[PDB]
């Protein structure tokens, strides 16, 4: 009478995630024109 321990380890595999590069430098940083 347990098994539920399997659903829990599942959440364990779904905890991943991140992202976030933010490459706006050259965009508004250059605008040399000259």
């Amino acid at each position: 009478c347990w098994l539920c321990r399997a659903l829990i380890k599942r959440i364990q595999a779904m905890i991943p995630k991140g992202g976030r590069m933010l490459p706006q430098l050259v965009c508004r940083l250059v605008l040399r024109c000259s």
